[PDB]
């Protein structure tokens, strides 16, 4: 069974949506990919809730109460064979001086939520 | 850009965790796969929050406030090229007499949350 670590991010207060998503896509992602490769992450997915997606979400959620729509700006998902892969990555001294400080440039670090699940995957 | 429809499920009241996850994995999934194939869904992921994953989640979320942990029993994610793929699936008359009724046998249908996002994916 593969596992999934999900991180639900609220953007940095008073950062623009454009600036948030550009930072996430263009800076955070290349900074993280080497670590994810090194530590054996199987799949990494970045989900964006912005002006592009919002009409699509409004269509999918038509007829739903607004409170039943998730508000997070960005959601990151890391799929791994074992959580030791993630914990080892997180304590890597390079990670501590690259990825950790970078969080403060895009996330409201008072508000992050997370989960850990086991998954089933299907492709067609 | 691919899109992701995420569905956050709370189990049916008083249904056991074991009964919930067995139903989702063994019954709902084979019922959904034909529709997902037909309507051109690219990837379908089912995330489980149960006795197997919970010690793994507790380790990943060590030092986090309990309120910062997502509590959904099951999370479904459908990745598509366009939301019309999903909307057409959902109105398929076969879907209406198979997948829709089956929801009541595993989900608390007063409480489902959802989102629609645009995604970036990386494999290693
Ligand atoms: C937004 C965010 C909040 C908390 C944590 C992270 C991001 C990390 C770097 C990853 Cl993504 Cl693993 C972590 O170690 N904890
Ligand atoms: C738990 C749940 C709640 C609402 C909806 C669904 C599941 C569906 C069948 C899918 Cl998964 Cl597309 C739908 O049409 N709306």
């Amino acid at each position: 069974r593969l596992l999934c670590f999900s991180i639900y991010v609220t953007k940095k207060p008073d950062q623009s949506e454009e600036d948030h998503h550009n930072h996430v896509s263009k800076v955070n992602a290349p900074m993280m990919i080497p670590f994810l490769k090194k530590y054996g992450i199987v799949r990494y997915t970045v989900k964006h809730n912005d002006a592009y997606s919002k009409p699509k979400q409004a269509a999918l959620m038509a007829g739903q109460p607004e409170e039943n729509v998730l508000a997070y700006d960005t959601v990151f998902e890391m799929i791994v064979k074992d959580i030791e892969s993630i914990q080892t990555m997180q304590k890597d001294e390079e990670f501590l001086r690259t990825a950790i400080p970078d969080l403060f440039n895009f996330a409201d670090m008072t508000r992050t939520k997370g989960s850990g699940t086991w998954i089933e995957e299907f492709t067609f």
